[PDB]
């Protein structure tokens, strides 16, 4: 069933996406519901977005027919890829950015709950940024007197800072061409005793630095790595099948705008072998960074992508739920199948595995260059 | 005037690197001091090392002439690109790797920057607290060991834990992604301080290329231009800290190993950083690779195996060995870059990496990406 993780009206969306029909990766356009192999037109889906910039119209690509009746399987189905047509991760030559902690009312609340084991800390740390704590508008004045009230309860911490500091945590969640797409394995560090999925939107943006789509995403996550020290962030996010997105990019046309992402209620579904089911669902409106700010912070004067770059826009996902062990929240078991919907773009599904059993990452840039120059796609 | 960046012994040195020569990006080897073109054997660095293994020979490629005539200028003496020989980057598709606090004057300067939230004026107080407290107890333990986790436990009832602390003696080095690939700095280049930012300094380092095996291949000198005052704010920061428009320097070349240079060299190398300024602030100092506090094989024995793989290659910046200090306009208010300073890092086997300071705004933008890449070598017949 490939049109069950496909968006309610794809037939009357726009998809971009990538496919590997035999031959080796093809940027695709799923246009009226047929799909489009657009290679000869532009040889990745980077180039696709240098070529035509928004409001241009892209030329139609060869007919590969209509996308339901190809033959795609995801890997718990199809382990040995029998299938004759891949589904891939609908990146190839963008950076992979992530932003984090885009859910500031949240961490503050929790930071405050975790104090109170809390009327009255609300209520002094409202009054000192003169407005209730759900309207925090990060980097603002109000942000500093906030900033400094907590400093004055020992509350403070580097996670507000970029809860409501003017800089947001943006990353860079793992290399160019590195990404798993829908139906692919993810990965686990096998030494990594806590870890979850984190449910997020991601944005496409092109190498001048706009946003034309979005896509579902997986930050899988190792909290007691980062626990441990927040100067291992990058060995908590990005490892061997560490990042998923997909399945397509959704770009923007008449039916679909940067609207319907700021509105977008995301769920996460999470079933395991040994009959764990979680559940998780959150609001993009809750965003306390719009999703373009987080875009024009990634890109500006200060830092280019000429090839373009992809964007995780965060969770306010908590991985609270206990599994096994009381206390300490949600781990992942291998055989996990992780699901991550919104209905404009679909469900992203992966499997949970670690990262040594997890197919090495071996086509990187070169060989994705080799692979299009013998097509002659160069 | 080109041998001026090169290493004592270049002519008998290998060097690998990359120079356009006006056609585009072309992959050199320098040996004999003579310039060649190996595109033809391999139409990247990155490819160069995995189609030749440690210690088999790379054929002769096409004769350049001598190394230094070849009219290549730093950006400080052609400001316009008037030279018809430009010396880039030495990487290629290679991942932009980087170890942090792998030496103690740096980890003492994480945890100062750290308590102090990345304010300069609170650095002097906190640091004259600290030093003493905390000095020679660093490098009284192996990373990882035993040991080392008795010091943690001692040092969290001191009161002096710190998240650095853990990156610097627990089993887990820090290692992060330093910049986007192909969007290093070389030799002669302008680097970028984030205009924002208002406590920043150069971080001289050892640069290792890798292969897409995670075999060690050689190696070039490094400057990972830091922002403390926003790794100070929070450590959450530490990529915006580190990943602005030409914040990476990777140079003049790698020099490959061989019979002249081996991984042993860079082990002992004695590395010299010198800052000056338009203001003629002169900083001038030296320290040695021997303070390492992980042996470079078993930082890049962390960033590459069964759990992160490297097609393409990666460069790992091993830790800066400098955490700079000197007051330059107020007395305790430390060290801060400005526009037009230069600095020189520099160890006899690898030459000279030099580059000149601006604000990332003022620096020319990353243009020439992956894509770029692909078309200059596609039109050029090297595919
Ligand atoms: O290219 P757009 O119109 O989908 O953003
Ligand atoms: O808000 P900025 O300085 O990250 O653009
Ligand atoms: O922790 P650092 O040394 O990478 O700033
Ligand atoms: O990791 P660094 O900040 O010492 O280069
Ligand atoms: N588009
Ligand atoms: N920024
Ligand atoms: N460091």
């Amino acid at each position: 069933g490939v049109s069950e993780f496909l968006p309610e009206d794809w037939k009357a969306a726009t998809l971009l996406g990538r496919i590997d029909f035999g031959e080796g990766p093809t940027p695709v356009l799923v246009r009226g519901g047929r799909v489009e192999d657009v290679s000869k037109i532009a040889p990745t889906v980077a180039d696709l977005m240098n070529a035509f910039q928004p409001g241009a119209v892209i030329p139609r690509g060869e007919d590969k027919g209509p996308l339901e009746a190809l033959d795609i399987r995801p890997v718990w189905e199809d382990p040995d890829g029998a299938a004759p047509v891949k589904l891939l991760a609908p990146v190839d030559l963008q950076c992979l950015k992530a932003a984090g902690v885009t859910f500031a009312v949240s961490t503050l609340e929790r930071v405050i709950e975790e104090r109170a084991r809390a009327l009255k800390i609300r209520t002094l740390l409202a009054e000192r940024m003169g407005g209730d704590l759900k309207s925090v508008e990060p980097g603002s004045q109000g942000a500093q007197r906030l900033k400094d009230a907590l400093i004055a309860d020992g509350l403070w911490s580097q996670y507000l800072e970029v809860a409501i500091g003017p800089d947001a945590e943006i990353f860079t969640k793992g290399p160019t061409l590195s990404s798993m797409g829908w139906g692919d394995q993810v990965g686990v560090r096998y030494d990594s005793h806590w870890n979850n999925p984190e449910p997020e939107v991601v944005l496409l943006c092109d190498g001048s630095g706009l946003i034309r789509g979005a896509a579902l995403g997986n930050d899988v996550n190792l909290r007691d790595f980062e626990g441990r020290s927040a100067l291992l962030l990058s060995k908590a996010k990005d490892n061997n099948a560490s990042c998923a997105i997909g399945p397509f990019f959704r770009l923007f046309d008449e039916t679909f705008g940067l609207d319907d992402v700021r509105s977008a209620e995301v769920e996460l579904k999470i079933t395991g072998r040994d009959n764990f089911v979680l559940d998780g669902k959150s609001n993009m409106s809750l965003i306390s960074r719009d999703p373009a700010v987080l875009a024009g912070q990634a890109y500006g004067k200060q830092h280019q992508y000429p090839d373009g770059f992809a964007l995780f826009l965060g969770t306010m996902f908590a991985p609270i739920q206990d599994r096994d062990t009381p206390g300490q929240g949600f781990t992942h078991k291998v055989g996990d199948r992780v699901r991550v919907s919104t209905p404009k773009l679909g469900v992203l599904e992966n499997e949970v595995t670690t990262c040594d059993k997890a197919k090495p990452w071996t086509f990187g840039i070169s060989a994705l260059i080799r692979n299009l120059a013998g097509r002659g796609l160069l």
